């Protein structure tokens, strides 16, 4: 529905300038941003995404003539987000900055917690992980003080990805395991899959065939009926389930799910790093191979 | 992520192929056909992606059959029906749609019978076949009752809503948006009361009862207004925009970002208000002489 959309903000926009509408323009703005935005997500696609960017940061200069923090702030996150989808992580996390302190301000637990979890995923990208794991950390004590056990079990998950990366696959896998726990706990079955896969290859790394074998194969059972789902309670794009067993000709167990039923458990984080290990430890292989 | 899965399942697939694995070949068809149908919805070369799924999807099924499992026979179908129905061939899409009904009949399956039937009304109502669509929602809505489905039944009310708008009755239709509005209060589905209350406050203007639609347009505007202000099921039919485009009286456009931009739960996987829109738009402007 993105055009039928777009020319009626537009409109809005039109009719709000010629007005000389300081407040309704801002909001077309925003509106009309967060079109291109969707229409972004949904590489022309850079055309409707720099536009979203080009939109907010307009619509942002303006809030702030205005000086309403909430709504520089709305605009602050959107950009971070917008610019997180183009690459520009540099970008991402100067906005982001801006939406955690506002958040501050307001004393937003719940927008705080989102904001260290975005720069978090922007520094993931960015290769400083350590920083990274900075902000997750932070992500994880909120998520308690919130009383939310879902995210915290993302944090934990997304620290276990985090450590994974630097190499300590002792810390992720204490991490993994409080997430599996969570998980369980809340049984988010499509998470379970997603820890025992983690574990089942932090281990492996570790030498431990022993548990690496058994959590492979808590991971093959969960990945096997999820594959069989035609509808679930969030667009998990990310083909899990067939990416992670892409190893060699021992393809037998990929799965994959039709749109409807692909969603991700609750427990899951926004940002699943798990290709990014499995390209990480690809390169590292063929580095030692002489 | 879509290229990295696809070489893979057609590495899958390959393999499969040669090893003279009938299962496992059915196996990647179906997950090739789930990556390409996913593409289709995420990125008119869309169409390529699409009739890829469906003829990814339509040997599978032949395959499954050789096979004889009803349940993967199954999965194929419904697969069908919806890829079929984002293409238009809503024909197609009911073909496949009913062999799925049948087969959820088959196993006793009454959640897949529900989605099946509400898939049916969908289609139906694209093809202009509002009466048998009615038909089909109601059917849906005896089933989520018994499935003892608080929001399936909110939303097959407001689907039923749509329905009968479209056929002119507007008794029937607030009848069951009231039915739905209330579902959305109890379950407290903010997003779907905001839905029902433009439905309402719309459907009553049909009708010339200024006192409720002038009632309804308000409580809709004051939801609309704070969802807006949102930043935390992809709702993509930027609603509380296309049903504020009326005349230059359009200070009370809202759309929120993608990650609030979610739908409620008693809010129908298809909300036919553009429709409804459009079909009343026509009819003013046939009217005019």
């Amino acid at each position: 529905n993105f055009d039928e959309a777009i020319v009626c903000c537009q409109r809005h926009l039109d009719i709000s300038r010629e007005l000389n509408d300081k407040v309704g323009e801002a909001r077309a703005l925003y509106n009309l941003g967060n079109v291109y935005h969707a229409k972004g997500k949904s590489e022309d696609v850079r055309n409707a995404l720099q536009a979203a960017v080009d939109l907010y940061e307009e619509n942002l200069s303006l809030v702030t003539a205005l000086g309403d923090r909430a709504a520089q702030g709305r605009a602050f996150g959107n950009l971070g987000n917008t610019h997180y989808l183009l690459g520009n992580f540099r970008d991402a996390v100067i906005a982001h900055e801006q939406r955690l302190l506002i958040a501050k301000e307001f004393g937003d637990k719940a927008a705080e917690r989102r904001a260290y979890s975005n720069l978090g995923n922007a520094y993931i990208f960015l290769g400083e992980f350590e920083t990274a794991s900075e902000y997750y950390k932070k992500t994880l004590l909120l998520a308690r003080q919130l009383k939310d056990r879902a995210v915290e079990a993302q944090s934990c998950y997304s620290l276990g990805n985090t450590y994974t990366l630097l190499q300590d696959y002792e810390k992720a896998i204490d991490y993994h395991l409080k997430h599996l726990a969570i998980a369980q706990e809340l049984k988010d079955r499509i998470g379970e899959g997603r820890a025992c896969w983690s574990l089942g290859n932090a281990y492996t790394a570790l030498g431990n065939h022993d548990q690496a074998m058994h959590f492979a194969e808590k991971h093959l059972e969960i990945s096997r009926e999820v594959g069989d789902l035609e509808v679930l309670f969030p667009p998990d794009e990310d083909f899990f389930d067939i990416l992670v067993k892409c190893q060699g000709s021992r393809l037998d167990d990929q799965r994959c799910a039709p749109p409807s039923a692909a969603t991700k458990g609750p427990t899951v984080p926004d940002e699943d790093f798990f290709s990014l290990i499995l390209r990480s430890q690809a390169k590292r292989m063929d580095e030692q191979r002489v």
